[PDB]
């Protein structure tokens, strides 16, 4: 059904760029019911098939990168450079998952009087929920994998930038019908988050929820998901510790990154800095005044390093949340300022009882707290989440211990949390998550292990 | 607690062999909180030390061999026979844990500039909460693996064979004294499954729930465990297939084991038998005739091949499923007889519709069906659950198709449904479980990743 | 160079297509000096710079798929429709090879105070010696690894079928230039073989000699290569063997392939076939039916089913060999009929006495034995090779016993022994060889392992 | 047999302690003829027997263990607490080969249509040949995998200290008596390295050898070994640097432990020292004080920490290589000395060019050498050889460059080159040998893989 029913906004002109159809629970309900039907033919799909698919959806999304990115731009706000980049990660992915479908390697082991092997199978249906921010990528991170592994797909990307995922779905529409699977194998079901991603989440035929998303959304997916395999990537406030033995050049150059790259809007993103005292003043200094040279403005723009949030109301939220910052006594360094939804990198210097200590803002706002090296592992835990964390030093011992130390699914060691190389295992501990990302990672959470015992 | 709350029954005779201490939901809690105390310690213990606790408890087990086979007799109702096989396993069990500590593996990923590793580390709490039938076997499978991988452990025992948990319990103390680590790392909670172990499940300072039961409990813990890993392994209706081309001396030795072992009061023994039509009779006669001349009686006399049932009330429950059977046209062969708590062995022909196939008795009670080989699959896939099955033939093409085809955790060729070898990974699908145990599988269940980048 | 020395054949019309260098002792040394020199520069060269070199060497086969099969033709006088199928085969394993560089896994030892992981670097020089048969796949098995692991590379390829290498090493000369690697990381040196050839095995300064061909050059090798890592990939007498129970129709269609595919110039060509007695009557009836209808002639014709032999003088050496099969006592079942190279299929009865149980023919000449069914293992492992064999059942039993014990590098369950997936582990027992192929077995044993260790 | 014919000594007192045979080539071929009997036996014991063996093994070496330590005390002049060092990691080397009967994995591989699996077998008898440094140890690594895989074993251990492998002989000879296996399965063949080593080298029927031990007998073996699988384990003149922020506290006491344990023989013994210049006369003056106090004498005295060498006739000729040394300008700083074996801890201050640099002496002489930061990598990697190589430093950075540029098997940092954990991959590059040694990894070595493919 191609109604019309739902506004896709331009995050930067605040225009609407066209009108897609949101589907009703009982919509949602039947497009599952469709999509168990098929179960039985994604189940016996051989690997040849598999791999041709997943190389041919990769080989379709390189022949469009260039209108792919231009999506990017103008639906999720991305700055051009950044997109194209996204675009190429996506590529890489489903590439990926084709080679390890040809690939993944079972085992068997030993017995007297028995030949014990494994067999991966298909957990079924895979209900994969997906995010605004690099909604092409986290896209390719669900659905290459599950491909890979036999799963039926029910996919509800994020209504703030569902453009791209829209066009992958005709890509993927198109590989399937190139090498004759029904495509009801895989079902974008687009509309109310609260209503059609509820409903992959909660109705029994979906055998497996995988959510990229707010922390919110997430734990009540845990409350309400059953009996299901359950994989989760929330956010973090992800602390960046810089000692002070630290290269200071290049942890000013890499913090800039891991701060502002798509405004900041990155579950991995740099949430908060810590900073020796005995080189706080000249760090402030040069991360400030290297922040202060980044061109603000049209993501359309080749020269744009930072673009707008994704919508007026995040960054009013985001004012607000500056606002009691700064009344908890945060000194303000630059920016905190903001035309409609494009946010000017913001730079704070608080203490550890700060608000933005605490919060996930997905915005360029960074606090930065000056602290002995004592404090630093006590204050980088003291939040409930556990997604990433970086720590700068030319030091054996410390870093080896910071690592050991630091409660986080990922520790990054002379570069910002923001680093992922995708073919990675990838996640976060506490209120961050459960399970792993990460094609392989993925593959082995989408499917489940059957026990072969063949008796001499 | 040197409180004697809760009476702990000898299934045979019907005695009290003594009290135990009953906790309530407040002492749960204040226990979990004990634990938490020592997560820290539990998670810096090294290598060495987990491996001579590890090895410490195998040892104290071998030693104490046959006082806690006893125990299993009096206390489960086990004949001593099989109590000294539990008993062997979980000595196995504890050992293999303990070289896992040291030669678990962890990976390197390529990659320019950077150095990619990973690292498992403790999930925090491990709650594990085990069932009456193997409960020194199944203890070991969740308590060896959890000190393997650093965590500390709240237990939960089933109340109606407490016995060796609580000798277990004081087997850990000892071993934990040996090594100078403080006892808080491991509590052992006996009383109400539905309070005690209910608080386990529903404290969120447990981070990980395995749990090894009922079905009915298990999908309830789906729901209220929230924000924790979980592992569970639930029971099923196990079906057990012979083609025309069986070996029939060979299936019917294997059957019986499936059936009749510790009174089919196993998560794995055979649920219902499916025979092909050419075949039947004869299998049918030589089963029922074997089935006969087993010993029913005294779990502590040498002698006996079946046992009790766990409890009078079961057992009663176990007489209305089974006159309830015959009603439905359920041809009754053998048995039906029963004395008290000990259920003699009853076998039934039946068709696909009957009680039986959709009910795990947990009792020495086994539907047969005759039926065409095109018809097997479907009726073995029938079911809401997917622990075991198990097909008997000697014709390759065959095999590979039930293998491939029967929906389970575990397919077993040329031997029953209740194999299992417990260095395989193991588990169930459907409403079966989540997860699979095996001391090395457990061990991932119950660490979590840590990926660890070093910028070069 | 540019010299014009030695002829090249073609083995169907046996003219000169052209000639080619034929380099002395004195000029192989100075490749390898030359060789020598890069070894630091592809020991460093990034993942990213190995992986776009092996697919970029995939993408050029590819778009050049028909000139390098006619040059199969030619050349190697390879049916042409077999001769695609090398040159697809050939792109997959550079493709694997590119897969493999990013992906390949080091590993993490779990230590009391001490990260220990380990770290593949090349060997230095792999020094690659490969056949006529399958010259372009065959290098392939060899290059690709090769280049994926660090090493230079010094190749002689076969002189009966020099041309597609020719034309592979441009293609490789071309994948340098395109991302500004010196030329003198590969280095094609044709010419005499045990002038070339016996260069690189004998130089101190190649680390590595892999090495495919006849057994007679193989063993000298072994005794000549000195203090340097060996790769062997021999041939074989290799046994088919078809018990009473076998489906004959997909058997004969099995074993026409393994026999007639290449003229039955392949290292895993059937050597023999082992059929029972109870069914040899029918099954040597429609084994011989199939193979007269086989179309024998110009491998060029779209037609042709089986071309010519390599050589006159090797086809001359077959027909003597065959004379001296009927001498003693072989039944002469079909062909024995010769047209210079071109050498038709030929059936015989023999027993197990007869010379060609005991002598790789590398021509269409298959002997058949009827025999009983405790026999045939002893037949089948009474030669001093080990590659490949090949057992045609529907019994498990059987089926797993006789996989257990015969003697060999593989063996096919009802499939002739020409099977080969190229990612599978790939190489012989007994004097069939040393080491494994498969480009990420092949990795394994171009690089060495360096263990570091970290005291914290 | 009860034969006398070789003297061996005690290298303290000199005195002979007793007379053993010495087998002629005759009698070694004979050993390995019946040996090569017992091929079928041993390649067919199921797992639980070889898992019982080896624990057996572990478990008379335990009870034995202070007897075996003096018998190394006063057979190889190892000071008795090393000594004891050796036993306890001989039962780890046995008890973790035991473990990996039952729990090596092999692998399944992915196919459209068919089924493909691994299975390791038996190399068939493998060779072993032990040195006198560790001659229980290394022993254990050998025999142990050998056991594990299912071979046959002929093993040659040194006519220096041979006691102890005659000692763990009948260990292994009990072991097998008690679980049924023929005695012939496991040969201790002593006498003459050049007639019974060389004889397990050239003779056609060993499959593998197994050769730890020098160079210069190694490079013969590469020789003369023909068609087996080798593998080597020689020595080198292993280079320690120390960079100048270094904790030098920390180095000396790693240094003096991995220069002067067992006298330096160790094949692992630090070779070489380089220090930065601007910390070097600090180093040194603390290396001399540390190694000054050293107390060198008899072996079987509780406070000795350095005995004798092997051989009057090996410290005559240290002797000679230590006065070259200083004719060359080395700079004597302490001992340089002996009392007929007894050689005393020998330091000296060298450059670059020192016979020191490339002469493996196997004794306590360390040549220092005072460098700068930037030709260390250099001195380091101009020997033949490529063991083991250290690096003290703090700093990220270089330990990364060292740790990748260093050509060698293995790279300790903040530890001397003497570390080796048992269960870590162990072995060099260049002429410092092939295949590595660790139970598991020598189980690769010791077994071939089969490749079964199933097709469906
Ligand atoms: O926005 P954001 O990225 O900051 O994070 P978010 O609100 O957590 O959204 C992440 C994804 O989850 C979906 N979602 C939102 N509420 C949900 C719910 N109650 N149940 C299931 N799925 C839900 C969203 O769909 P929508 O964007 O369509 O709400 C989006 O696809
Ligand atoms: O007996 P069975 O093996 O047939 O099945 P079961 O009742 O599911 O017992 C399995 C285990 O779960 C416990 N349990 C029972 N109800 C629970 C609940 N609501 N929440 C958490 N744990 C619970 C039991 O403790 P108890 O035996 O003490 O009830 C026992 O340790
Ligand atoms: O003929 P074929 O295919 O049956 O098998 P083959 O002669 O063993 O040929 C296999 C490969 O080995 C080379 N070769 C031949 N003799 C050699 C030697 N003595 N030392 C090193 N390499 C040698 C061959 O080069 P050539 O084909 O140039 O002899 C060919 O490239
Ligand atoms: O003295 P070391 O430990 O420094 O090192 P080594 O001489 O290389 O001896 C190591 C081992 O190799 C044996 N061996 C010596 N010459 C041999 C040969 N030509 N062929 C095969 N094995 C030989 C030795 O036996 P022997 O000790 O009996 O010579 C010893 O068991």
């Amino acid at each position: 059904i191609n109604r019309e029913d739902m506004d896709v906004i331009n995050p930067y002109s605040l225009e609407v760029i066209k009108k897609i159809p949101a589907l009703s629970r009982e919509e949602a309900k039947e497009a599952i019911d469709t999509a168990e039907k098929y179960k039985e033919v994604m189940k016996n799909l051989p690997i040849t098939k598999r791999y041709n698919i997943l190389m041919n959806i990769a080989k379709q999304i390189k022949e469009k990168k260039e209108e792919l990115a231009k999506i990017l731009a103008i639906d999720a706000g991305k700055p051009i450079k950044q997109a194209r980049v996204e675009v190429e990660r996506s590529i890489g992915t489903f590439k990926l998952a084709a080679f390890y479908v040809k690939e993944h390697r079972d085992e068997v082991i030993p017995s007297d009087d028995r030949l014990i092997f494994t067999r991966r199978e298909p957990v079924g249906i895979v209900g994969a929920i997906t995010p605004f921010n690099f909604p092409l990528n986290l896209s390719a991170h669900k659905i290459a994998p599950a491909i890979a592994t036999g799963n039926v797909i029910v996919h509800h990307p994020s209504s703030k930038a569902p453009l791209v995922c829209i066009e992958l779905a005709k890509i993927i529409e198109n590989a399937l019908k190139k090498y004759n699977v029904p495509l009801g194998v895989y079902n974008l079901l687009t509309g109310a988050g609260e209503v059609v991603g509820d409903e992959i989440v909660v109705n029994e035929k979906v055998n497996m929820i995988s959510f990229t998303g707010s922390s919110k959304v997430g734990e009540l997916i845990t409350k309400k998901a059953g009996f299901k395999k359950i994989a989760l990537e929330l956010g973090g406030v992800n602390p960046n510790i810089v000692l002070k033995d630290a290269d200071l050049n290049k942890a000013v150059n890499a913090l800039i990154k891991g701060s502002f790259i798509y405004a900041g809007q990155v579950c991995i993103s740099v949430g908060m800095i810590l900073v020796d005292e005995s080189i706080a003043d000249k760090f402030i200094e040069m991360f400030v005044n290297k922040a202060k040279v980044l061109n603000v403005g049209n993501p359309l723009d080749e020269k744009t390093d930072v673009g707008p949030l994704i919508s007026v109301e995040h960054a009013e939220w985001v004012e607000k949340v500056v606002e009691k910052a700064i009344d908890e006594g945060g000194k303000l360094l630059l920016g905190g300022k903001r035309d409609k939804a494009l946010f000017y990198p913001t730079i704070l210097e608080v203490d550890r009882d700060n608000i933005l200590c605490k919060t996930e803002t997905f915005a360029p706002v960074i606090p930065i707290i000056r602290t002995n090296e004592e404090e630093m592992i006590d204050i980088a835990n003291s939040t409930e989440y556990g997604l990433h964390s970086a720590i700068f030093t030319n030091d054996i011992n410390k870093s080896l211990k910071f690592a050991e130390n630091l409660e986080f699914g990922g520790v990054v060691i002379n570069d910002s949390s923001l680093f992922r190389q995708d073919n990675m295992p990838f996640g976060g501990v506490k209120k961050s998550g459960l399970g792993r990302e990460g094609v392989k990672y993925a593959m082995e959470e989408m499917s489940n292990i059957k026990t072969i015992i063949i008796s001499k």
